[PDB]
DNA sequence: GTCGG
DNA sequence: GCTGATGCGC
DNA sequence: CCGACCGCGCATCAGC
């Protein structure tokens, strides 16, 4: 919050040339800018100042010398005015109504939360889950209600089979004090790079999840990845917590520290780690981590027995969760 | 929008 | 039905 | 300049 004002700018410009421009790059560039000067331990005082970080260009140090001086930026005082720019951005935070979809949705005259509720014929099955848990889906998660929810999951899993492992991942592992989401990663023994020895491995975790009212509704669910609901019971007179947004990535038990580095983030930690790990002429995705060819095409998985020795093959030094947080 | 070759 | 490309999300 | 920008699971559609 050192410079949470540029920050936030950065991050409007960032969700509007997502939303609204369909300008991925652009969006990259501006959270780049945001976390780089996020983890900035001074007070910028200048747009000169800020362009000495890297993401930092000529563009967003201008930007950043208007937002000094103004304590706001024309750009999007007028991006705001804009309705057509206003809609799309708010039908875009309805989870599984993307850029293109909301554009869509205002051509047909579909920009409000009561046009959606009105129209959920015109909607799919995760966007019609999404507008049900419109409000629910924007708040917060406490660590202890992570720490609660860790608990029924663990235990639930352990009750189908003694031998599945589920890791809570994402800004649970890093430390926060609040996640947005929880995201488990599950492995099995039966399950590896080599062969699946059963199958509905993660079918039969699911199910259970659901038999004991824990995961409320579905996304989307796959042999290896589901998206879906869940809400922590409540107890007797007592409200109902909101519903939670979760995700189970099933993957090769063989192939836990590049699931778990993978999982773990943050995305951004993740997309500069990938890079750089291309520079070092490595590949890195959720499963291995493999040297690039003078060609081009990836080689044959790197023996890997923890996450620092991913960190060691593209010569970073060791990075604890709690430093991934960009 | 920013960066490196 | 399939494969491949596009949305959307992690 | 100007090309590259991480890598992939699932749902959905076009073309066959
Ligand atoms: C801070 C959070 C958004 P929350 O607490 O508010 O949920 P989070 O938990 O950090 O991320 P979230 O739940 O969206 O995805 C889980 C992880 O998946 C990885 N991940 C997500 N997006 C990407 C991506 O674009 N690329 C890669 N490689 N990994 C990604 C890294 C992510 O950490
Ligand atoms: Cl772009
Ligand atoms: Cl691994
Ligand atoms: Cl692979
Ligand atoms: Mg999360
Ligand atoms: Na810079
Ligand atoms: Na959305
Ligand atoms: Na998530």
């Amino acid at each position: 919050t050192l410079n949470g004002g540029i920050t936030d700018m950065l991050t409007e410009l960032a969700n509007f040339e997502k939303n609204v421009s369909q300008a991925i790059h652009k969006y990259n560039a501006y959270r780049k800018a945001a976390s780089v000067i996020a983890k900035y331990p001074h007070k910028i005082k200048s747009g000169a100042e800020a362009k000495k970080l890297p993401g930092v260009g000529t563009k967003i140090a201008e930007k950043i010398d208007e937002f000094l001086a103004t304590g706001k930026l024309r750009k999007l005082e007028k991006i705001r005015q804009d309705d057509t720019s206003s809609s799309i951005n708010f039908l875009t935070r309805v989870s599984g109504i993307g850029p293109s979809a909301a554009r869509k949705f205002v051509d047909e005259g579909i920009k409000t939360l009561e046009d959606l509720r009105k129209n959920e014929d015109k909607l799919n099955h995760h966007q019609r889950i999404g507008l049900k848990y419109f409000g629910d889906f924007e708040k917060r998660i406490p660590r202890e209600e992570m720490l609660q929810m860790q608990d029924i999951v663990l235990n639930e899993v352990k009750k189908v089979d003694s031998e599945y492992i589920a890791t809570v991942c994402g800004s649970f592992r890093r430390g926060a004090e609040s996640s947005g989401d929880m995201d488990v990663l599950l492995t099995h023994p039966s399950f590896t790079s080599e062969s699946t020895k059963q199958p509905k491995l993660l079918h039969q975790v699911v199910e259970q999840l659901q038999k004991v009212h824990f995961i409320t509704d579905t996304l989307s669910k796959g042999e290896t990845k589901f998206m879906g609901v869940c809400q922590l019971p409540s107890k007797n007179d007592e409200k109902e917590y909101p519903h939670r947004r979760i995700d189970i990535r099933l993957i090769p038990k063989d192939q836990y520290y590049c699931g778990v580095l993978y999982f773990t983030g943050s995305d951004i930690f993740n997309k500069n780690m990938r890079a750089h790990a291309l520079e070092k002429g490595f590949t890195i995705n959720e499963y291995t981590i493999r040297p690039l060819g003078v060609t081009g095409v990836a080689g044959e998985p790197l023996p890997v027995d923890s996450e620092k020795d991913i960190f060691d093959y593209i010569q970073w030094k060791y990075r604890e969760p709690k430093d991934r947080s960009e």
